[PDB]
Order: structure tokens, then C-alpha cells, then sequence
């Protein structure tokens, strides 16, 4: 299987993977909001589910698209940075550390998020998650640039 | 040529380019909806185009924004899944269905959204798209436990 | 090293990077506004800094997160046009130049964005970026197609 490219890849899909699941979560989520709520962003699918007055913001679904937008704003950078990564031939533990520091904060992020937990719970979730992702393309740069 | 790395990667580059393509006709649409309904999401845009009056909303350019955001909800994770998927060696015809079956229902996807057909043509599309999408996730992931 | 897999993959690799670094620093300069102009997208962020009235809109912050948005919308698909490029053989140089000039167009499109630069100039930079995205985008396409 070419999932034994490298050491790291095994971890690194795995998580990435769950990641993406998450994401649908997420999305779904968002759906069950809109239905429960009455919230829909156009009017055929207010007129489907009770009348035109129900094609409405609501902050609740505001909310879960806050929490997918900030995922496509982190989680898409780490598909990218996270599989470059680990092909640059890392020590194996320090990938999985770098991997795993980004799925739980990344899950965290999302249950601060939609949980509507008391700042700065959120932010530091944010936070922690970007510091692998910051060190994965700090060491990708180096790589590229010395292979100029 | 590198394209042929697996018997699946040709019909995943071919859906895959074209899905990004299919985004970049949404950008240049959204962009001719706010220059004929006169709808500038920028001061400096509106001064150029008519005057200060037209730095405004207008619900066909928010329902060109909410397609493209959907497309990036979910074309996004297909160009991570597709490709780790495309490696996996899956049987070929199999795999082709997975790819058509989601560059079909996003292609329609972006057709019921613009186009604001009935209810729930849209939400029937997007549905249809994700199966693949949900079917590769679980390969990619048992794939990638079975080899940590 | 796997960074030398193909001529053309150092400068694809060094440029992408660049590019979502760029993206953070647009993440962090809106946090910096959020901060400043005492702008919370929350209710749980704006009883933190200050009380409740400071959840509210601000259109710097709004700037921000189209600019973020922007990004989204046209470095994610290059991460994934320039990788698959990277693979097809390209004249190095060339492969060079489509990558210089999506890294300047892009970093350009941000400074005149954020910073209210008369138009049509983001709107150029916009245009000048997506060129070459164009340009390995039907090159994938052809190479993808003829290997069906
Ligand atoms: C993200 C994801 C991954 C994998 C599989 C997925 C499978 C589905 C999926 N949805 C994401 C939330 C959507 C949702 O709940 N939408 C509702 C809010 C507005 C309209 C309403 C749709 C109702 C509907 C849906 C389908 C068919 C008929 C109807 C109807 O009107 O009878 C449905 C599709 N995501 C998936
Ligand atoms: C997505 C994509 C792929 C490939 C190639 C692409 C090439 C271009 C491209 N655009 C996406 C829609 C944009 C659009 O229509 N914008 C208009 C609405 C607000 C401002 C206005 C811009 C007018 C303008 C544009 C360029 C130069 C001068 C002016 C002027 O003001 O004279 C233009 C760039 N996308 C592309
Ligand atoms: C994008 C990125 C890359 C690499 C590393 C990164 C590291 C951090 C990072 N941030 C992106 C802007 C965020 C920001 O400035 N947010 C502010 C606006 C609303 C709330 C406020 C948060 C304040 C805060 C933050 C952390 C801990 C405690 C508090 C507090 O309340 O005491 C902070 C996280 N991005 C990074
Ligand atoms: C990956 C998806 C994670 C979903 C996490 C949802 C967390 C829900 O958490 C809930 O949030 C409510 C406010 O929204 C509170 O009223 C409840 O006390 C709390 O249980
Ligand atoms: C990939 C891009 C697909 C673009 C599909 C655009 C579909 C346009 O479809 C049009 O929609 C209008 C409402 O918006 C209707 O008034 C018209 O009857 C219909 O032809
Ligand atoms: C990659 C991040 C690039 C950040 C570029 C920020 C450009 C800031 O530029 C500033 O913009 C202000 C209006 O917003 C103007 O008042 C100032 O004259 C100008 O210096
Ligand atoms: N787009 C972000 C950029 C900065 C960011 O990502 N901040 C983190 C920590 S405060 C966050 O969780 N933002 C909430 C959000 O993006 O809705 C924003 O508007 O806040
Ligand atoms: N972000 C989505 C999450 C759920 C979703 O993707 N729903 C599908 C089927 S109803 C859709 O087409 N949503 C319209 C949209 O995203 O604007 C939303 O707000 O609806
Ligand atoms: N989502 C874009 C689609 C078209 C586009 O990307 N236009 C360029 C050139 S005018 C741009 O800089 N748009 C500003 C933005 O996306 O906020 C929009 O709403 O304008
Ligand atoms: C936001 C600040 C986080 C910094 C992450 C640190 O990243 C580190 O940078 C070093 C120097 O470039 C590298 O040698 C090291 O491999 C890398 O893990
Ligand atoms: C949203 C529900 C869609 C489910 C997609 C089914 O996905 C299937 O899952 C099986 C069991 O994990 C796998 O053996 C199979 O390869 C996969 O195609
Ligand atoms: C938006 C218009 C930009 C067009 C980019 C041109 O792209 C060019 O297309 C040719 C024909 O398909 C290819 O032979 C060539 O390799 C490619 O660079």
C-alpha cells in the first residue's frame, strides 16, 4: 500500500481524515439548525418548509457557519501543509505529536464553538491547534528553499 | 508520465480539474451579477462603477457567494479524499463512479442553485455529491488505522 | 529528499507556503481589528472585551474576512492545480513563472484589498493571479484526458 510512503503518513491521513468528517459534522449540524430554528437562507426552501417569513437569519446558524468558515480557514492549510510534511522525513513521534496537537484542537475548537463556551476558551483552542501548523511550514520552507 | 502513478488518478485529475473550473465560472458569474444589478461589496468598487450607492447588497450576488462557499464546504475535501483515495488502489470502475457521481451532483448542485429551482432539487444534489465523498472517508480511514 | 521528486516541485512548494503564511497573517490582522475596533463576530467575546454592545458588525473586519474569503476561493484550488502541475513535466522556468506570478498577483490582491487602493487595482491583481491558474488548469486537463 502506498499509505507506507513515508512513516508519518499513516497518522497524518488518519487524522486529516477525521478532520474532514468533522467538518461534515459540522455541516450537517448546520442543517438541523436551519430546520429547527425555521432559518433558511432561500426563499424555495422556506416556501418547502413553512412559508416565505422563514427565509431569516438566525444566530445559531450564524454561528455554525462561523465554525465551518474557521475551519475552511485552518483545517484546508493542514491537508496541504500536514501531507507535504510528511514526506520532509520527520522523526515519527514528533509528526504524530504535531498531528494529534492539531486534532484536538481543531475538535475542541468546534465544541467551544458551537457549545458557546466562555471566552477565551475558543481562542486558545484556535491557538494550540496553529502552533503545529505554523512549525510544519516553517520546516517545509526551509526544505523548499535549500532544494532551490 | 506521473498521471498514470494509479488506474484510478487520470479520472480523478479529469473530475477534479474540472469541479475547479466549474468554481472559476461561479467567481467570473458573481463578478457579471454585481456589475449588472450594480452591487459592490467595496467602497473603492462603487466609485468606479456609478457612485457611493452602489457599495451595497443584492440578493442574486449573496446567492452566487452562498454557492461558492457551498462548493467550498465541499469540493475542497473531495481534491484532499479523491486523491488519497485514487492511491488506494480501488477497483477502476468503481472508483470512476465515485468521481462522476460527485462531479455530477455538484455540477447540478451550482445549475439548481443559481438557477433557484424548486425545493429540495438543490439539497437532493448536494446529498447525492456527499456519498462518495462519505464512501472514500471510510476507506481512507480504515486504510490509514491499519497501518499505524 | 521527496522534495526533488520532480524539477518544478521546490518552487511550487517554497511559493505555496509563502501563500498560506500570507493567509495567516490575514487571520491574525483580523483578530488585530476585531481587538481595536472592538468588533466581536461573539456574545461570549464581547463580554470578555468590554461588554455586550461590542457584538456587532464593523466594516474593517467585514474587509478582512473578504479578503480571507478571496484567499480561500483562489489559493486552495492552486495548492491543488500547482502540486498536480508540478508532476506533469513542465519547462522549469515556465513552471517558475506561472508560480511567481500567482505568489505577486496574490500578495498584491491582499495589500490592495486591505489596504482601500483605488480600483480597478485588486481587481487587476485578482485577474493577473488567476492566469496562470487558468494555464495548469487546462494542462492538467489534457493530461488527465489523454490518459483515460
Ligand atoms: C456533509 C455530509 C456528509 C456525508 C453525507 C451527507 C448527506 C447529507 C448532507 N446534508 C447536509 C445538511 C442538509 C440539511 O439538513 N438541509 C436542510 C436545511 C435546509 C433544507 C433542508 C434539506 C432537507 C432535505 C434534504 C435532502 C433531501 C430532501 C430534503 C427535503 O426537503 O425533503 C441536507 C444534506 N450532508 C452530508
Ligand atoms: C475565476 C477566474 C479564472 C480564470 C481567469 C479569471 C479572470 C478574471 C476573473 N475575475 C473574476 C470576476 C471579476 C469581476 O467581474 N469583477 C467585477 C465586479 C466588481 C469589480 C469588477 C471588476 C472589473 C475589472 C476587472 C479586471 C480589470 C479591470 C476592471 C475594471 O474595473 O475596469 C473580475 C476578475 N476571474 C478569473
Ligand atoms: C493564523 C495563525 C498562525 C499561526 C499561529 C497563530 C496563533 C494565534 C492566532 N490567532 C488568530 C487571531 C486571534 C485573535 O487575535 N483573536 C482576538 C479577536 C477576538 C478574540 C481575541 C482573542 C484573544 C486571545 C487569544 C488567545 C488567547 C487568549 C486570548 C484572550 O482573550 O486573552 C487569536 C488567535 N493565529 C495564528
Ligand atoms: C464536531 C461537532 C461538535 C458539536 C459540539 C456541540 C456542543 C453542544 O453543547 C451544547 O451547547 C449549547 C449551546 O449551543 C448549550 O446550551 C449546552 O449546555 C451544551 O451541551
Ligand atoms: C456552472 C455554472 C452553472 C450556471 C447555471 C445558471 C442557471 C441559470 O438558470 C436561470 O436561472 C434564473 C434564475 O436565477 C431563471 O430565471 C432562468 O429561468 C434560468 O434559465
Ligand atoms: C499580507 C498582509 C498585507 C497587509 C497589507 C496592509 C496594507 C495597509 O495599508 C494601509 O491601509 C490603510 C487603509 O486600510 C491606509 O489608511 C494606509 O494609508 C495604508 O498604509
Ligand atoms: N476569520 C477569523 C480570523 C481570526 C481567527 O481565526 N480567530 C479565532 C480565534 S479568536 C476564531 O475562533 N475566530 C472565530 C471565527 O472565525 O468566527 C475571525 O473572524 O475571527
Ligand atoms: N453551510 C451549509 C451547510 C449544509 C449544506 O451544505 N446544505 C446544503 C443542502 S440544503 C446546501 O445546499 N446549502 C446551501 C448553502 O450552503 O448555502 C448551509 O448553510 O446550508
Ligand atoms: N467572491 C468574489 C467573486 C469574484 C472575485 O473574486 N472578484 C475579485 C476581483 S473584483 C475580488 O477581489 N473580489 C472581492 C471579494 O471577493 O471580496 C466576489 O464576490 O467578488
Ligand atoms: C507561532 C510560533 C510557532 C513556531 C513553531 C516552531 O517551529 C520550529 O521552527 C524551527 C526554526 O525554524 C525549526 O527548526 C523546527 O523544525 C520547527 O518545529
Ligand atoms: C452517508 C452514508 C454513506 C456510506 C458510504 C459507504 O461506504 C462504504 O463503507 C464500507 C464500510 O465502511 C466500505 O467497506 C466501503 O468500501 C465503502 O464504499
Ligand atoms: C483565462 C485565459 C488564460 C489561458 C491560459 C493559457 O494556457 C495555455 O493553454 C494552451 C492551450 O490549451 C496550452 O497548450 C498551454 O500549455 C497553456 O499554458
Amino acid at each position: 500500500s502506498l499509505v507506507m510512503s513515508s512513516p508519518a503518513l499513516p497518522a497524518f491521513l488518519l487524522c486529516s481524515t477525521l478532520l474532514v468528517i468533522k467538518m461534515y459534522v459540522v455541516a450537517i449540524i448546520t442543517g438541523q439548525v436551519r430546520l429547527r430554528k425555521k432559518a433558511f437562507a432561500n426563499p424555495e426552501d422556506a416556501l418547502r418548509h413553512g412559508g416565505p417569513q422563514y427565509c431569516r437569519s438566525d444566530p445559531d446558524v450564524e454561528r455554525c457557519l462561523r465554525a465551518h468558515r474557521n475551519d475552511m480557514e485552518t483545517i484546508y492549510p493542514f491537508l496541504f501543509l500536514g501531507f507535504v510534511y510528511s514526506f520532509l522525513g520527520p522523526n515519527p513521534f514528533v509528526a504524530w505529536m504535531h498531528f494529534l496537537v492539531f486534532l484536538v484542537g481543531r475538535v475542541a475548537h468546534t465544541v467551544a464553538y458551537l457549545g458557546k463556551l466562555r471566552a477565551p476558551i475558543r481562542s486558545v483552542t484556535y491557538t494550540l491547534a496553529q502552533l503545529p501548523c505554523a512549525s510544519m511550514a516553517l520546516q517545509i520552507l526551509w526544505e523548499a528553499a535549500r532544494h532551490l
